[PDB]
């Protein structure tokens, strides 16, 4: 199942512990152009879901999703007291960690998995300048645009294709991360494109950030993320905007979605508008446009669905230079038990080939459409 | 831990010992007891027996039933329950389940999990006459309990002005639980005066405009919805009003945390299949689009606004007559054991002799989650 390789170099830093890790799936090998790597499917003591090991010193650690605040200023005064911390941008798009491996660069998603669309143009989004000076960091960025494979949509100032967001540089088996100011110091010299950097605040400016957080709701952005100087403490807040647009996305499918997904977001939209106070019309605006974006999309795929024998589906775009990178992302697709063909492929003027992909959601379809044909059910 | 005696009536039924032993392990049966006469309750279904089903001795068995289901589609509902078969078509009453039996020389009253409930129990003569029981000891009256005045509910059907009140909607067998047909159900509660629900007529498929025009004055009327049942009552279906699922969800999001499974989430897509199937658009649409985000969002805010100021919990009041002062400290160890945080805030008499108790429940982990995230606790979804 796994080598005695791997499991040796799991060995340092129970023989049972692996075994069954090994058993249940926790760990899993897997292979990219030849080179053979394991892959932590679940989360083992210290290595997180997601963390990946070639050799023994080749291991890029997984890191977990930022945590949330849902009151901003009690949330400062929690994290950081009246202490300085970075305000970053919170960027909508899907984790990556870039790292050298061998004499290649690889990307990986979240889970570990090699990212094939992502690893085959790495070089077009970021230089390698930065790992033949630090060949033992890791690049932690989002990738992020109107033309991902992950996500629907995205920044709404990346016009075109798809763009890297760097957000944090990790040392390897350790994932020890850069202090903030040799992380932009870093960026800086070598030309890595990063989150935007809103400058350094702290509790008492806490009026300038929710003033911040205004221009971005109003701009369709994210939110943001504050990290103490040593990058040891970080926490996110993210807009009104986010929150409601991830619920008129999601709610085109509604079902086999995420264990709460709707419900945090209608929590968080609460609970903003209890720390600011909003009331009377600017209150209904929320109210009218929470509605909507729970019931418009949801019923437009009723329709959908009792007019056809066709499944819920969304398409999506990305850009490749060589056709075979679209192959490989389909086959990658299935692996992740994703349902995606490709749809669509015109070829772009500058020689670059736009692939569209269509995702359809059976199970959602199919529980969608048993309720519309009268299926009966207790809650 | 269950006697022997109990485990042996479950065998006379067919039940195997590494069932009922494998139940015993896990809880699926526990013992109980209502003023001496003990009793088995099924926490768990056990095959045939399902869960709520209480044991008393050999005869007195008194079957769980599970909810009725529901459907979000009226119209395709009734074809797939139905076909083009006639249905009788009553009220689903926003009321808690009983069912009311004969167990020895008393008359005991069982909410739907099995326990023997104080409350209903003490006060079933205000609902109901016995005369039933002298003529079918073996009968199981099957109905709902609502009204303004209710231990379980903060609402109720708008027209009970005080007080709660009984609706018959089945009458089951004891040890078999079979239901009495229809029109067998409603001549014995006509002959023996006992409440039911409103029977609004027999209907069909092809009859569907008019229940939509009955769900329509329903919804207007504050009302639940309607039932659905086949003569012989082995097919039921029920259809809620839109004002049920929007109420549901105005009560509910003033506690929002710690509620059941996919609360919201069920009542936001009975919504979506109602605007479908009506074919609602526009600002009819948009009305209901406007409604939906208040009930979620309104409730919710003003809670979170009560736990920012103070240590105080989010609660709920509710009243309740009783005949004597008793009743009222039964009720209080009674919602003790269902792990319900529920005290006397306020007692007076009424002119009729009777006592108004005002309860307070309180939602000690959902205040308690509200709070954190109001205080800056950090999550990740
Ligand atoms: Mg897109
Ligand atoms: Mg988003
Ligand atoms: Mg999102
Ligand atoms: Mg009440
Ligand atoms: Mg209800
Ligand atoms: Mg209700
Ligand atoms: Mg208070
Ligand atoms: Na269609």
């Amino acid at each position: 199942m796994v080598s005695s390789y791997f499991k040796g170099i799991l060995l340092n830093l129970d023989e049972e512990r692996i075994e069954v890790l090994e058993n249940k799936g926790g760990i899993v090998e897997d292979e990219f152009e030849g080179m053979r790597y394991l892959r932590l499917k679940d989360s083992a003591r210290s290595l997180r879901r997601g963390t990946v090991v070639f050799d023994e010193h080749n291991i890029i650690l997984g890191f977990p999703h930022i945590k949330r605040v849902v009151q901003l200023e009690n949330g400062i005064r929690r994290a950081f007291k009246r202490k300085p911390f970075y305000v970053e941008e919170a960027v909508d798009g899907y984790n990556v960690r870039v790292a050298k491996i061998g004499e290649k660069i690889l990307v990986f998603t979240r889970g570990g998995f090699v990212c094939p669309f992502t690893t085959e143009r790495i070089e077009d989004f970021i230089t390698l300048d930065f790992f033949k000076d630090y060949p033992n960091m890791v690049l932690c960025g989002e990738m992020a645009g109107p033309e991902s494979p992950y996500l629907v949509e995205g920044p709404p100032y990346v016009k075109e294709d798809i763009q890297f967001f760097l957000f944090d540089i990790q040392e390897k088996k350790t994932g020890r991360s850069l202090p903030v100011e040799e992380r932009l110091k870093l960026a800086e010299e070598y030309g890595i494109p990063s989150v935007e950097v809103f400058g350094l605040y702290d509790l008492s400016r806490i009026d300038e950030l929710h003033a911040l957080i205004d221009r971005l709701t109003k701009e369709k952005r994210e939110g943001i993320v504050m990290k103490s100087p040593d990058m040891k403490k970080i926490v996110k807040y993210v807009t009104p905007y986010a929150n409601i647009n991830d619920i008129k996305i999601g709610a085109r499918i509604f079902f086999d979605l995420p264990h709460g997904y709707f419900m945090q977001r209608i929590k968080r939209l609460a609970f903003y508008l209890a720390e600011r106070k909003i009331r009377g019309e600017e209150f209904d605006e929320y109210a009218r446009a929470l509605g909507k974006v729970l019931l418009e999309p949801f019923v437009e795929s009723i329709w959908d669905i009792s007019s056809g024998d066709d499944e819920i589906a969304e398409l999506f775009t990305v850009r490749v230079k060589k056709l075979e990178t679209a192959h490989k992302m389909v086959t990658h697709f299935e692996r992740l038990r994703l349902k995606i063909h490709i749809d669509d492929i015109e070829v772009l003027d500058n020689g670059y080939w736009r692939i569209t992909f269509k995702r359809v959601y059976p199970d959602a379809t199919k529980e969608m459409r048993e309720l519309w044909n009268g299926h009966a059910f207790v809650d």
